[PDB]
């Protein structure tokens, strides 16, 4: 009866059943990691694809009145795929938003209306076309929805200048577990707070964010230097732990570290003429000259950045066939104090060439994401951080799990005694489970166990996430494993 329930209001072309001939497809296409789309993972019994906003409210009044849940997917990203599967046996439906991907930009007012179901790499170009000296500060990742990386927070190489995607929004349309439409005025501060960074699925279903678009110049400076540890390596990152988090907000050096090479990889908002003397000045031990500058718009920094791509603008943004999909594990953490030198010795020496070794990026913070009250919105790690780590663990064939697995729990373990404590906090969209999952009696997730993992994530603001989800969903219908839990009054 579900089914007769949906097509009433919504066509049947936007409706897949498990058995259909297209379900396969559909649940495949925005899927990013192989590990989640063989056929041992729990599959959705329906995906609906709406067009509209009709269909969604439609589809959630079905869904309640069928006791059928739903996981709303936007990107796909979700690094425990928990946007389309769940870990244990369930019923439920994958809302699936990709065919809502439109882009709406007010360039004379500087705001947009974008919906969830685009991806960043649609948003940016649609910015672009608006004006070559507008930007908007999300994920580095083009591929990445819209819905997703907005609801948990969102940071790329504009973090420094400023902050995440979150807190520069500036209304949302979204419906309720009731299937009723809100915007900001309606849904109140306490769910418009939360909805903006307190994690995906636990709030509702964003349809469309509305955002404030800010300034770039017309010429950004993009350099990629690598060093390896005999190039110095050790005592460049022992200092750029103290010196990146300091520097102007314009400039963002973050690190990527694989094998025997750190990558420093800087987005300056000016050009090489300026970033030259800054350089030499504040950050002389990487030996930075003019022939590593690379000069482009900011909109062609976004494929330069992620892919090293310099003319495939349109592919690079706008392409939506899959094509990535590694298996793989993820883990975060934030840094307040400085390591010391020994530990980046362990890091680089040891650590990154051992068997099964991954990917360590690392983003410095301070300036504006930092200077922004760490209760001001759901997303805690801002104040006194100097950096976060993403430990990134891919492998490519089915039976090669037990080494990158075995690393990335050895390397959170060696890690433990340098990183932040008492929570160990880590960002909700780099999404590990293994930090703790929901508990659920008679049907509601418990706050005793969303705890545990929604203070690492969330620290001093997960208190007012779950009074908040207590009042616009006590029945908990809008939930994952991982989802915010209701504490009722
Ligand atoms: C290749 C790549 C690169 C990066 C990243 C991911 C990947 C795959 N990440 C992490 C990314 O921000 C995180 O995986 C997001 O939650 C993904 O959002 P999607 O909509 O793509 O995923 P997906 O559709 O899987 O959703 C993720 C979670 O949000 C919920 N959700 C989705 N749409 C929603 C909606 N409309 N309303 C309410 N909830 C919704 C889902 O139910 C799920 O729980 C990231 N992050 C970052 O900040 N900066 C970065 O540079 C990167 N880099
Ligand atoms: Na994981």
């Amino acid at each position: 009866d579900f089914l007769g329930c949906l097509v009433k209001e919504i066509p049947p072309r936007l409706l897949y059943a498990k058995s259909s001939p297209a379900y396969p497809s559909v649940l495949g296409q925005t899927i990013r990691n192989s590990r989640w789309s063989s056929p041992d993972n729990v599959k959705p019994l329906y995906i609906i694809t709406p067009t509209q906003v009709s269909h969604i409210q439609s589809a959630v009044v079905c869904g309640r009145r069928h006791s059928v849940r739903i996981r709303v997917r936007s990107g796909g990203h979700d690094y425990e795929g928990l946007s389309y599967r769940s870990l244990q046996p369930e019923t439920f439906a994958v809302v699936d938003l990709n065919k809502m991907r439109a882009v709406w930009v007010d360039g004379k007012a500087r705001t947009a209306w974008v919906d969830s179901g685009a991806q960043l790499g649609e948003l940016y170009y649609a910015i672009y076309k608006a004006s070559p000296t507008l930007a908007f500060p999300a994920g580095v990742c083009p591929t990445i929805g819209v819905g997703g990386n907005f609801a948990g927070g969102g940071f790329g190489m504009l973090l420094r200048k400023y902050g995440i995607a979150a807190e520069n929004v500036i209304d949302v349309k979204l419906v309720d577990a009731n299937g009723k439409l809100h915007d900001k005025k309606s849904m109140g501060d306490d769910h418009f707070w939360a909805v903006r960074g307190g994690g995906g699925e636990s709030f509702g279903i964003v349809v469309a964010w509305q955002v404030k678009l800010l300034p770039v110049p017309p010429t950004v400076t993009i350099f990629k230097i690598s060093k390896t540890v005999s190039e110095g390596a050790v005592d460049i990152i022992n200092k750029w732990q103290v010196v990146a988090p300091q520097l102007p907000a314009d400039l963002m050096i973050r690190i990527i570290a694989q094998g025997p090479k750190a990558t420093f990889e800087a987005m300056y908002l000016g050009t090489c003429k300026t970033l030259t003397p800054l350089m030499s000045s504040k950050f002389p031990e990487l030996g930075m000259n003019p022939s590593h500058c690379n000069e482009m718009s900011w909109i062609q920094s976004i494929p330069f950045v992620h892919l090293g791509h310099r003319d495939a603008l349109e592919d690079d943004l706008l392409n939506r066939q899959n094509s990535f999909k590694p298996f793989a594990e993820y883990k975060s953490d934030y840094v307040y104090q400085p390591f010391p030198k020994t530990v980046w010795e362990q890091i680089l020496n040891t650590w990154l060439v051992k068997p099964g070794a991954g990917i360590m990026i690392f983003d410095p913070y301070g300036a504006t994401i930092s200077a922004t009250p760490e209760s001001a919105t759901p997303f805690p790690h801002r104040k006194g951080v100097l950096f976060n780590i993403q430990y990134v663990n891919y492998w490519f064939a089915p039976g090669a799990a037990a080494a990158p697995l075995s690393w990335s729990k050895d390397i959170y373990n060696y890690m433990e005694p340098y990183v932040s404590k008492n929570p160990r906090q880590a960002y909700a969209n780099y999404r590990d489970i293994d930090l703790g999952r929901n508990e659920v009696v008679n049907d509601v997730s418990t706050y005793a166990s969303g705890k545990v993992w929604g203070q690492k994530y969330f620290k001093g603001n997960f208190e007012r996430l779950a009074i908040t989800k207590g009042k616009v969903d006590p029945t908990d219908y809008f939930r994952n494993e991982q989802s915010i839990p209701p504490l009722i009054k």
